[PDB]
Order: C-alpha cells, then structure tokens, then sequence
C-alpha cells in the first residue's frame, strides 16, 4: 500500500507525462524495444519496424503508445482502487497478447527511465520509489487477475 505522500509524487509526475501523452508513449515504447527486443515480437502490427526513426514516424505506434499510458494514468488516479480498469487489461493481456509479468517489469524499467530522463528535477529518488511501489502494486494485482483467467506468465 503507497501513502498519501507516495500518490502525491506519483500523480505529480503523472501531469507532467499528460502535457505530451504521445511523445512520452513513443519514448517508452521506443526504449522497451530496444532495450528488450523480444518485446516487439508481441506486436503483429509493430514487428516490421527496424529503426528508431520509423519507430518514431509511426502513427500506428504514436496511438498505441496514447491507449497504454491512458490506461495506466488512469490505474494511477485511482491510488490502488483500480480492480474495475485493471480487470479488463488483465483479460486481454492474459487471454489474447499473453504478456508475461517479466515483461510488464521491462515496461516498468522504460517507464521510470523515459521520467528520469524528461524529468528529472520532478523525479528525484524519493518519486522514483513511490513510482516503483505503484508499478509494483500494479504487476502484483495484474499477476493475480492473470492466475484468476488460468494464465501463470
Ligand atoms: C503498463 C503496461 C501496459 C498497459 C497499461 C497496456 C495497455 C494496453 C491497452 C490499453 C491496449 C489496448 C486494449 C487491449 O487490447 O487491452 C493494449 C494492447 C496491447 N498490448 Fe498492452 N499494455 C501494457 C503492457 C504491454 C506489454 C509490456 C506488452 C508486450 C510486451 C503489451 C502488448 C500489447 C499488445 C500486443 C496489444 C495489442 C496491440 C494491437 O495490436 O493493437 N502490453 N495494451
């Protein structure tokens, strides 16, 4: 469980990352494919980009990046009451992408790189850690929502 301080510098960045919904998306994205390369395997419509600047150039991708970081920010808002928006996430990563938690932990790595990197006089180590608990709760609510479906990734 996070304390009231901990949301607060979570939603804190978090406003910062909506000022650029969709060049934050890219950025993370971006580094979670680089950085892990079996990543891209996952995504039929993105496993035929080869560089950073079509990577950077695709709609497709742009508007993905959107979708992920609008689910998460709104997981975020509600400081770990979020069963109803994290459910339906769980049924489509679980049962039709079949993503592995190591895998929600490598975005999570791209996530508080891509903040430290944009921002970082709003990212210090005591906003580091509260993000890193919210990711954790995250991985640690999801994993239970994915066994609940019969998925043990
Ligand atoms: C913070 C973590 C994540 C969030 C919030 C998230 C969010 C979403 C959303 C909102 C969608 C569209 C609706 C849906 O199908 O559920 C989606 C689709 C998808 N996600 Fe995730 N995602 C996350 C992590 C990942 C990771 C790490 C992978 C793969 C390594 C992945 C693979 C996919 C795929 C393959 C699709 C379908 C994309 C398409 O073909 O249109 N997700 N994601």
């Amino acid at each position: 469980v996070l304390s009231e301080g901990e949301w607060q510098l979570v939603l804190h960045v978090w406003a910062k990352v909506e000022a650029d919904v969709a060049g934050h998306g890219q950025d993370i994205l971006i580094r979670l494919f680089k950085s892990h390369p079996e990543t891209l395997e996952k995504f039929d419509r993105f496993k035929h980009l080869k560089t950073e600047a079509e990577m950077k150039a695709s709609e497709d991708l742009k508007k993905h990046g959107v979708c992920v970081l609008t689910a998460l920010g709104a997981i975020l808002k509600k400081k770990g009451h979020h069963e109803a928006e994290l459910k339906p996430l769980a049924q489509s990563h679980a049962t039709k992408h079949k993503i592995p938690i190591k895998y929600l932990e490598f975005i999570s790595e791209a996530i508080i790189h891509v903040l430290h990197s944009r921002h970082p006089g709003d990212f210090g180590a005591d906003a580091q850690g509260a993000m890193n608990k919210a990711l954790e709760l995250f991985r640690k609510d999801i994993a239970a929502k994915y066994k609940e479906l019969g998925y043990q990734g």
